[PDB]
């Protein structure tokens, strides 16, 4: 049932209005007016279909809520989007559509961008990166070269996973075992087998001990630390320190990827090219199954002329992972005029020191031993080279649970179980989509799409809009003399508890709390002030920004970009609890509330949580 008549509000019109206003007013531009910084990052998407499905926005909603909250708390916020556009995902969608990946990728990116704007994510579109732009992959190639010069890239004979169906080698991390114990590509489920071949490898095993140990520095889920620990698989066996991890098969026999900025002489000595080496435009881009890539047939390009000698260019390309290994840095390098600060410049390093590590990164568990391992590896090499200031790229990682289709499988184009976001956004609105996805369950749980809960979410938003109408359009329903201490208390507590839920990324519970508050407004003949509506709107804006802006405007208030997070007075909350003063050797370092009297020895590990560490809690040596 699509909302109409008395069961609808003007969601399409409101959402377009506010999207337009945010663009004109530059609402999401990354500011630099504070010493408080927050880098909230989504895993950027592949343009490997005609558009997003409703699964994609789930994690993007979660980081948007935090980003929006942080702006309201006065932080400068980096929250950017971009296109993971090289390598197999983009190429395979082009090939399977009978299109050339250059124009087709551009065309699909336009659609993705339109979809994202229609959802009201607070991206600064001036920070966009595209891993296929030559100004971007200039740096991908630079990084590879520095990896080489450090001794960490070489061509050697290894046992590769040959994939006849793709015409290429694949890395061990790109292979999975099926129900019958057979090895297939993680993407496409193409059969593979082992074969000795001379191929480019990156020496990830040389970083294995640090990749393992440095997990201790990270606020990452146990499940993810475990996957990486087991993949690295460090074991002493008969005195040899061994690893299940092998060096990273890095070259692909495909057209659509970064060229290796490399040429060879008659003895196969490797030489490096200093400048950007662009992928030549070719029409003959189908993979040959021979062990060489399609670039090998481009005779004129492969013949590298230097000092009257004819050398041979490398004819492989880099994998899709090369651009995603450093894109979190590219966003910091990206400039208003469309250029990138040089990665090794002083200005880059200072900007990195301001923004890194990413404070909150959300993306799927499927990247456990792919991007989330590989990116850590490149980052550490850059750290060793004094290019980046931190040991680790991403401090806090959350893996959003998969949204499943109605078949109960993970939602994906490949399984033909997708729901098109354009239809939900048309029929119900972006605000409903965002609220619904957070309400489906805990962010980290998997969950199944359910039409009737979508419809219930829309009815709820309609209910919010109608309660605002009641109290705003009739001035007699607001009277500062009205006596209802419990409500003034409920209001102050809402601010406190919603704040805590946002901080905890417990967005489903946050919505339940907003629903309870609305139930309470519907019982009130009068309320003391419009302030609780203003505060509700400001806070709801983090999840339902379009309708929240509309409600704020109808209150005669300023737009969200000029607002602050609501403050509460704890002396209006009708129930107080014990405050425990924590000390470091007789000297006060923190105080905090302990809710109830449940535990005592378990609750001394709650005093360790607070960033500055029943009555007193002294810590003597
Ligand atoms: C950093 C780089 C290596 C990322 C890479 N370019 C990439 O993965 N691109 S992407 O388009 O496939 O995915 C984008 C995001 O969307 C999530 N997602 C996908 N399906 C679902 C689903 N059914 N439910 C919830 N989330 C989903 C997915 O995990 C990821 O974080």
């Amino acid at each position: 049932l699509v909302p109409r008549g008395s069961h609808m509000y003007n969601h399409n019109e409101i959402e377009k209005k506010w999207q337009t206003r945010w663009e004109k007013t530059k609402a999401f531009k990354t500011t630099n007016k504070s010493k408080d910084k927050f880098y909230a990052l989504d895993m950027f998407p592949y343009p490997s279909g005609s558009g997003l499905h409703v699964g994609h926005p789930e994690g993007y909603t979660a980081t948007d809520i935090i980003s929006r909250y942080k702006r309201l708390k006065g932080f400068d916020v980096l929250h950017p989007i971009g296109w993971d556009a090289f390598g197999l995902p983009a190429e395979q969608y082009a090939l399977s559509s009978g299109k050339h990946p250059q124009p087709f990728t551009l065309k699909n990116i336009e659609n993705f961008r339109r979809q994202l704007k229609s959802l009201g994510f607070s991206f600064d579109y001036e920070k966009e990166v595209n891993t296929t732009d030559p100004s971007y992959y200039r740096w991908t190639q630079w990084i590879f070269k520095q990896i080489y010069k450090k001794g960490l890239a070489e061509i050697r004979e290894v046992d590769v996973n040959w994939c006849p169906g793709l015409g290429t080698v694949l890395a061990n991390e790109e292979i999975v075992e099926n129900d019958k114990g057979e090895m297939v590509s993680e993407r496409g489920s193409f059969p593979v087998y082992k074969k000795p071949m001379k191929q480019w490898v990156l020496k990830i095993t040389n970083y294995a001990d640090r990749l393992l140990e440095d997990l201790n520095l990270l606020d990452w889920p146990d499940s993810l630390k475990k996957l990486q620990t087991n993949w690295i698989g460090k074991e002493e066996i008969d005195g040899k320190i061994t690893y299940k991890l092998q060096d990273w098969i890095f070259a692909r026999q495909r057209y659509w990827g970064e060229p290796f900025p490399v040429y060879f002489d008659e003895d196969n000595n490797v030489y490096l090219i200093d400048e950007l080496v662009e992928l030549p435009h070719m029409e003959n881009i189908m993979p040959s199954g021979t062990g060489e890539g399609p670039l090998a047939t481009n005779t004129e390009w492969v013949q590298y002329k230097k000092n009257n000698k004819i050398f041979k260019r490398d004819t492989n390309t880099m994998p899709q992972w090369a651009g995603s290994c450093w894109y979190y840095l590219a966003y910091i390098m990206k400039q208003e005029d469309g250029t990138y600060l040089p990665i090794d410049s002083k200005k880059a390093y200072e900007a990195f020191s301001k923004w890194l590590p990413v404070d909150l990164y959300i993306g799927g568990q499927e990247h456990a031993v792919l991007h989330l391992l590989y990116a850590r590896f490149w980052h550490k090499i850059l750290y060793d080279l004094k290019i980046v200031p931190t040991k680790e790229p991403f401090q806090k990682l959350i893996n959003q649970g998969m949204i499943l289709g109605k078949d109960g499988q993970k939602m994906s184009k490949s399984l033909g179980n997708v729901v098109n976001p354009d239809e939900i956004i048309q029929n119900f609105g972006a605000d409903t989509l965002r609220v619904y996805e957070m309400f489906m369950g805990p962010l980290t749980d998997t969950k199944k799409w359910n039409e009737s809960t979508v419809e219930a979410t829309y009815k709820w938003i309609l209910r919010v809009k109608r309660i605002f109408q009641i109290f705003i359009e009739d001035k007699s329903k607001i009277n500062s003399l009205h006596k209802d201490d419990q409500f003034i208390s409920e209001h102050n507590l809402l601010i406190k508890e919603i704040t805590q839920d946002i901080e905890d990324l417990k967005f489903n519970i946050m919505i339940s709390k907003l629903m309870i508050f609305v139930n309470s407004l519907y019982k009130k003949e009068k309320i003391y002030s419009l302030k609780p509506l203003k505060d509700f709107a400001i806070m709801f804006s983090t999840i339902a920004p379009h309708i929240s802006e509309e409600l704020l405007e109808s209150l005669g208030e300023k737009e969200i970009m000029f607002q602050s997070w609501p403050t509460y007075e704890n002396n209006k909350i009708l129930l107080t609890k014990d405050i425990v003063a924590i000390q470091v050797n007789g000297k006060l370092r923190e105080t905090f509330e302990i809710e109830n009297d449940w535990d005592e020895k378990r609750v001394i590990e709650e005093a360790k949580k607070l960033p500055n560490v029943k009555k007193i809690l002294n810590f003597i040596i």
